[PDB]
């Protein structure tokens, strides 16, 4: 019949292309959020199509009772779906809130199905997931336990405000308050945001707290617990959902830096041992453990799909001869290879203000460049024929560069988009021939666009499914709740496609929390919840298995004199001498803490140090001469710690002589005696795990410098396309009382209007801080947005962009947007690919030149590690229980049953969700039932406990989980009696808080009997030395950069970063910062008033005790200290990874 002719129409390509034009061209219509009403056209020939399509389909496959075609395939579901809510549209609504259309969208998924094998990347994404499994129970009881932590210690201790005085007034019935004017009960006072305090340049609100350590109120406010909450209502830490939350954020470590920037501010500052607990042991490991089970996953599938596979004349002759013997002297190669640099180098000297004769030489360089490369392309197309010149990777790519930069620069008047200048630009690569490392780097991209091409197609499907979703859900919530006060939105909304897109770009780049109070404060917790959490693990995990894609896929492919030298040997070989300078030197590098702010008024103890230091100088003046003849100038300076020392000496001599002898207080021996914060190095030699530590990461520093020397190029070209796109146009004009906001563009337009109108001193002309205008400048801008910390305020005044030099206005250049897309894209992620994939196999291969195969390991450390590994290896064979007695004979017949220990195994979760429900402020009916119930669940424990002990007279104490279980009865103990004794002792918010602790010791008691996670945390159990010995290292830079900083950056301005509380003022302050910039989370306001000069922003000839005038950081030090800290902390930051990953897969691998 014509069922042969449907499955031969169902057969074409042509039917296939045709459906695929159709899902793009609505693909194309769904993505506009205001629809005309000429959508009665394409809307109903697109569902006619779809009718069309579907019926093809059931001529050829149906008949009435298939299971076995067409519908136990999975694909067309969706596809039945489309059709039959169309039809089921397209009659009469049923509810009219007309979010029903988003459903609708679900045609844009089919496209899945339709274009190639992305139904095989589909099916291989949902293997990974589905491989994961353990992790992510892990992950949900880390979080679990964390946050009864958080819970425990920090409830409610989150909503103190530092609210105004108040009298009760003693005139009425009731709670009358006065602020100097009259307010009715206490309750109605602390709710009315007339009492607050906003902190200093922000609009939050000021948090105190009751302890010495945490933030202070003013000279005349009040530090209590009253008022709604902070950020939105979405950051405290009492009830459990919410202490979920923010222990989820600070999991994935999105601005958690504001966190507790309000958490230490109110609970104390000796509370960053917990952050220092969950960051080093939640975020830095749990999402170092995902990445390595994703990793292994990717490729274990892949060694299984490869092992798969597996299974006129004379004129012409005479002048091509002698053109071609010119055109390979490898000499000639040289002197335009060599030329190349040039020209790069040339460009990358047109700076922000040229000076109109400059400018001139500058075009005639470019000129003369362009006629070089023009020329040689006419002797290489001279040189052999045209077929045979347009052959292989490397001259088309030429002949493109030449015509490209040769026919814009003969469209000599010109509108110009700015572009053509860039045109000359793309030519850096072409040296890519010599260099082995560029070769690389291109190898990625030409690996991610068309040999793992589909898997970024998956992606950019992904990305438009999901801004299309918001877009439809969330897009007319915006519109009038937006606050304009102008007809103004917000900068990160949801109304167009771009913004949408913009949007979930975000959240892939790892910020997604700001958009969240955004959109929860219109649309609801429950829909907002939903989505930005499916778009982070989806979007992720897509992310994520390219980036392991292309990674692997990359590097896949006088005879007393003799005897005076022997005993002076013998004293160094002496243990003692060694156990004094160990000491010596440790008290040495610590005595230099107490250099600070504080040591004028602490005039005491100020000598006290200069006694000490000129002794240590001594001291190790003596110790160098001693060692020098007792080992010989040969073995001395041949031995390169020796050469540290030395140099450390040195540096105290200087100092010490020009000190003494010459008054040398005169000029730069202030800026010699700052040097003496390295002493810490002296250490760095003595702790053999550090030593071993600086030997692994001093093996491999040259490809580090390879590696950066590429990212320092390859974000060359894109710091000369942003001076060539934005130099002087972030020139902003500021009303000064006001402080920081852009003047109105309709007042003020040019500069000339700007320094035209100062008849009062008040409007400044400031630069933003982190502009393109040199070449030098944009490198720290990139860097910014590359580390993703700071990014905001360079984006919004390149967005904001309107001419040369004249003010910005809020949307005059909008699509600007997309070349710090283009930069994230190429510029982040393909040089984190290649800087990780560097790193990853010089690691490797300095692991396959050694013997015992451990680094960061410390020998004894590696006497450690074999026999930690035979306590739990293989499963060991066990003794089996006998009866003794017929008295307690017949309790273990109850007892060892497989039911009752899954009995207790349930009954403990339910004394988990027991701890659960516990809440702030909550009603004293609710206090009572849950501390009876609390005694009731001990009451079971210690009564199963006894019985066990009981029934077993030696052999309960052979398990040693057994041990444990008693070790927690007793703690439970001694939690329940002791509460009865905190009412005749001192202030207790606090103390009896850390005795609550103690029952979720109960809570570690339900990992006996899980595999999954006895197993990944034995993992770490067995990874423990070689992070702690990285810790050492890690603690000891961050001491030094500690020192630096707080001989530099006191005294600055306080503003965007630098807090009264988190400050280069003390070393107990200096810590702190130095933490928070350990994870590069938020280094960006902390370098943001180092940057400053004169007025505005700053003030110098500041009286200042110290002996040093004013108040202005200086950019030169400010820069380099955090971009060295930053890569310093990465390095090893990217050690830890190492290590996990490698005891991740010798525990896998074993067993
Ligand atoms: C959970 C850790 C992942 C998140 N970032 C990318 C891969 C890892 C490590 C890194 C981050 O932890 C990090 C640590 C230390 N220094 C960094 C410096 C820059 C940076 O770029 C966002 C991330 C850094
Ligand atoms: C309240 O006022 C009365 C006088 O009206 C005075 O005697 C009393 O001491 C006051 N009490 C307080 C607590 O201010
Ligand atoms: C307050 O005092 C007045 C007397 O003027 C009385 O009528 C009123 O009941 C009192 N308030 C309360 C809550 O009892
Ligand atoms: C505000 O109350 C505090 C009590 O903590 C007190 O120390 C301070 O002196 C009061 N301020 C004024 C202006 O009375
Ligand atoms: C601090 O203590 C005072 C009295 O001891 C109390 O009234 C106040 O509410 C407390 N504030 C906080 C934040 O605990
Ligand atoms: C700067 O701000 C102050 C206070 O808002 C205002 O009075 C002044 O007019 C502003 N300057 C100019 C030039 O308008
Ligand atoms: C600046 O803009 C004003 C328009 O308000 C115009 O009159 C003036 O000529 C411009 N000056 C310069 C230097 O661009
Ligand atoms: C405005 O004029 C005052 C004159 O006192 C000067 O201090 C300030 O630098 C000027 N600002 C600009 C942008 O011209
Ligand atoms: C600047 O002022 C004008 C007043 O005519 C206002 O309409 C405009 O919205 C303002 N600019 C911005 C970016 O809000
Ligand atoms: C906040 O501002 C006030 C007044 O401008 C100042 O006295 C104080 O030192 C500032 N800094 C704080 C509270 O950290």
């Amino acid at each position: 019949p014509i069922r042969r002719a449907a499955v031969k129409i169902l057969v074409h390509s042509l039917f296939n292309m045709l459906i695929m034009c159709t899902i793009l061209t609505n693909c194309v219509f769904m993505a506009q959020h205001d629809p005309p009403p000429w959508t009665k056209y394409v809307e109903y020939t697109f569902t006619a199509i779809y009718t069309f399509e579907s019926l093809v389909k059931i001529l050829a496959r149906g008949f009435c009772l298939h299971a076995f075609t067409f519908l136990r395939d999975p694909w067309n579901w969706l596809d039945f779906s489309v059709i039959i809510m169309a039809y089921t549209t397209e009659f009469v609504d049923l509810g009219n809130v007309s979010a029903l259309r988003t459903f609708r969208v679900l045609r844009a998924l089919k496209t899945i199905s339709v274009i190639s094998g992305l139904k095989t990347i589909v099916g291989a994404l949902i293997q990974s997931v589905k491989k994961l499994a353990d992790v992510m129970v892990l992950t949900v009881f880390c979080l679990s336990v964390f946050a009864l932590i958080g819970l425990q210690l920090f409830m409610g201790n989150l909503r103190h405000k530092c609210v105004r005085n108040f009298t009760a007034l003693n005139g009425t019935n009731g709670s009358v308050e006065a602020d100097g004017l009259v307010w009715e009960s206490l309750d109605l006072y602390l709710s009315d945001p007339e009492n607050y305090l906003l902190k200093n340049g922000t609009s939050d609100v000021l948090l105190c707290g009751n302890s010495s350590d945490a933030g202070t109120c003013p000279e005349g406010y009040r530090c209590l617990k009253a008022g709604e909450n902070p950020d939105h209502g979405y950051t405290s830490f009492d009830s459990f959902a919410w202490a979920f939350l923010a222990l989820f954020r600070l999991m994935t470590q999105d601005c958690w830096e504001r966190l507790y920037q309000q958490t230490l501010r109110s609970a104390g500052k000796i509370y960053m041992i917990f952050f220092m607990l969950v960051i080093f042991l939640g975020s830095f490991y749990l999402v170092n453990l995902i990445l390595a089970v994703v990793a292994m996953a990717y490729e274990e599938q892949n060694q299984a799909t490869i092992a798969e596979t597996e299974e006129c004349c004379p004129l012409w002759m005479s002048i091509k001869q002698g053109v071609k013997l010119v055109v390979m002297d490898p000499f000639t190669d040289l002197t335009i290879t060599m030329c190349i640099v040039l020209n790069t180098l040339f460009m990358a000297l047109e700076h922000y203000n040229m000076t109109s004769e400059f400018e001139e030489m500058l075009q005639v360089g470019n000129l003369v460049f362009t006629g070089i490369f023009t020329a040689e392309m006419t002797f290489k197309i001279i040189a052999l024929d045209p077929y045979y010149y347009f052959q292989q990777g490397w001259n088309i790519f030429d002949s493109i560069i030449v015509i490209l930069s040769l026919m814009e620069l003969g469209l000599s008047r010109m509108s110009n988009l700015s572009v053509l200048r860039s045109f000359r630009l793309l030519r850096v690569f072409k040296l890519a021939k010599s260099w082995p490392t560029l070769n690389t780097l291109i190898k990625i991209i030409g690996n991610s666009v068309g040999a793992l091409g589909n898997l970024t197609l998956v992606l950019a499907i992904i990305v438009f499914i999901f801004a299309v979703v918001g877009m439809q859900l969330f897009g007319k919530n915006y519109s009038e709740l937006r606050d304009s006060d102008s007809g103004l939105l917000p900068r990160w909304h949801m109304m167009d496609f771009f913004h949408a897109f913009l949007i979930i770009f975000r959240i892939l780049c790892g910020e997604w929390i700001e958009t969240m109070w955004d959109c929860m404060e219109v649309s609801g917790q429950s829909l907002c919840l939903l989505v930005f959490l499916l778009v982070m693990v989806i979007g992720n995990l897509v992310v994520l298995n390219l980036f392991l894609a292309l990674l692997l896929s990359s590097f896949s492919a006088g005879k007393v004199w003799w005897r005076l030298r022997k005993t002076c040997y013998h004293i160094v070989e002496h243990s003692w001498f060694e156990t004094f300078i160990i000491f010596m030197i440790l008290l040495s590098s610590g005595a230099l803490a107490f250099e600070d702010i504080y040591l004028e008024e602490r005039k005491t103890i100020k000598v006290l140090l200069e006694y000490a230091d000129k002794m240590f100088t001594y001291v190790f003046v003596l110790e160098m001469l001693l060692k020098w003849v007792a080992y010989g100038f040969k073995k001395y300076f041949t031995n390169a710690w020796c050469w540290l020392d030395f140099l450390i000496v040195d540096v105290s001599l200087v100092s010490l002589v020009a000190n003494t002898l010459g008054f040398a207080e005169m000029g730069p021996i202030k800026s010699l005696r700052t040097l003496r914060a390295l002493r810490p190095l002296r250490a760095l030699s003595r702790f053999e795990g550090m030593r071993v530590v600086v030997n692994a990461l001093v093996g491999a520093i040259p490809s580090i410098m390879n590696v950066l020397l590429v990212c320092l190029i390859f974000w060359l070209i894109f710091s000369i396309m942003g001076v060539n796109l934005f130099a002087g146009k972030f020139g902003r004009c500021i009303n000064q009382t006001e402080g920081d906001l852009p003047l109105n563009y309709t007042i003020v337009n040019n500069k000339s209007q700007c320094e035209s109108l100062n008849l009062t001193g008040e409007l400044y002309w400031t630069k933003v801080k982190v502009n393109f205008d040199n070449v030098g400048a944009g490198y720290l801008a990139l860097l910014q947005v590359a580390t993703f910390k700071g990014w905001m305020d360079i984006m919004y005044a390149a967005v904001d962009s309107r001419g040369y030099e004249e003010q910005p206005q809020w949307e005059y250049n909008l699509y600007m947007y997309i070349y710090f897309v283009i930069f994230i894209i190429f510029g982040s992620f393909f040089t984190l690919n290649l800087f990780i994939g560097v790193i990853i196999d010089n690691f490797n291969q300095q692991k396959k030149k050694l013997g015992g195969q451990d680094i960061f390991m410390t020998e004894e450390q590696k006497k450690y590690y074999n026999a930690m590994k035979k306590l739990g290896s293989k499963k060991p064979q066990k003794p089996i229980p006998r009866p003794l007695n017929k008295y307690q004979g017949f309790i273990f017949d109850i007892v060892t049953k497989q039911a009752f220990d899954v009995t207790i195994m349930f009954l403990i979760c339910l004394n988990m969700v027991t701890m659960m429900v516990e809440t702030d402020d909550q009603s004293p009916e609710k206090i009572n039932i849950l501390a009876k119930i609390n005694l009731l669940f001990v009451a079971i424990f210690t009564g199963e406990c006894i019985v066990k002990l009981a029934a077993l007279r030696h052999y309960y104490f052979t398990n040693s989980w057994n041990i444990f279980d008693f070790v927690v009865v007793i703690l439970s103990i001694v939690g329940t009696v002791l509460s009865d004794i905190i009412q005749k002792y001192f202030f207790s918010p606090t103390l009896f808080r850390v005795i609550r602790l103690a029952r979720i010791g109960r809570i570690l008691r339900l990992i006996r009997g899980a595999k999954g996670i006895r197993t990944l945390l034995f993992a770490l159990m067995m990874s423990l030395p070689a992070l702690f010995n990285i810790g050492l290292l890690l603690f000891l830079v961050m001491f030094i950069y500690s020192i630096f900083g707080m001989a530099n950056f006191a005294y600055v301005k306080w503003e965007a970063g630098i807090d009264d509380m988190f400050n280069f003022q003390t070393f107990a302050n200096s810590m702190l910062c130095l933490f928070q910039i350990t994870t590069s989370a938020g280094w960006d306001g902390l370098l943001s008033p180092i940057l400053n000069t004169g007025p505005p922003y700053c003030d110098p000839t500041l009286p200042n005790s110290n002996g040093s005038r004013g108040d202005c950081g200086s950019p030169a030090v400010g820069i380099l200290f955090f971009t060295t800290y930053i890569i310093i902390s990465f390095l090893i930051v990217v050690n830890m990874y190492i290590a996990i990953i490698l005891e991740n897969f010798s525990v896998a691998t074993e067993e």
